[PDB]
């Protein structure tokens, strides 16, 4: 009885938020469409557009860290994330759907009960997990390479 | 249940001298930072080098990039502060010059793979073989660190 990835990435964040399940899908969706790693020493290296909670899953289940210099942040506040192997010729980039983004924003006011915030924050766990792929996010595999610094 | 050490290498992905240090560095603020005082107090790092060490941190420590609670300044020291919020102290630990000069010194640009492993293999043990009054000093400061 293994920890889900779920459960390792939830474990790791240390909560439950719209924003880490954002990361859960973005990192399972690189993990399906990167293919097989192709060589032992290939790296999975990620560039990503802004610094949220999502990070985390990617760190998890990318295993892209911070530690390893694998986890490269510019911070535009795009939730754009670019994924490589290193000796490959590929990027997959994702960009999370600009009404996603928007529609989470509701979802937090600055006055809320701790009862209700805390309900809005299950209701848009319950809000990315339940969108279809394409109107979570758009997918480009594009020419480019990434490298550590 | 994994132990600290299989979560910490697992996330990491290799196992290298620059890890071995985090995780000493890690399970010492474990240690000196005492009870988190309420269930909302967060672990709030502040870290002078991006580093494999950093792994650790996050780990064992639970203070990671995305909830913005390891905070990177990087002015290439391996020195780290430790803050549980709503505290009025700051736990301070620096690795020793001596060790960071020790552990250069396995460093080579042509090695042999072989002969690199090998360093690879001394280093690590060469971390966790040392006193912890050889491998780094700690202090414990008023201070806070909040997140940006
Ligand atoms: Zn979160
Ligand atoms: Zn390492």
């Amino acid at each position: 009885v293994e920890k889900t990835p779920w459960e390792l990435v939830i474990d790791f964040h240390g909560h439950t938020c719209p924003d880490i399940a954002l990361g859960y899908r973005i990192a399972q969706l690189a993990q399906r469409e990167m293919g097989i790693r192709p060589a032992p020493d290939s790296e999975c290296l990620v560039k990503a557009y802004t610094q949220s909670c999502a990070l985390d899953a990617i760190q998890v289940l990318n295993k892209a860290t911070i530690g390893r210099h694998a986890l490269i942040i510019e911070e535009t506040h795009r939730y754009m994330y670019q994924f490589h192997f290193t000796g490959t010729q590929d990027i997959h980039q994702f960009t999370v759907s600009p009404a996603v983004l928007d529609h989470l924003e509701t979802l937090r006011h600055p006055d809320l009960s701790p009862r209700e915030r805390q309900n809005k924050v299950l209701e848009g766990v319950q809000y990315v997990l339940t969108l279809e792929e394409s109107a979570f996010c758009h997918y480009d595999k594009i020419p480019g390479q990434l490298s550590k610094i």
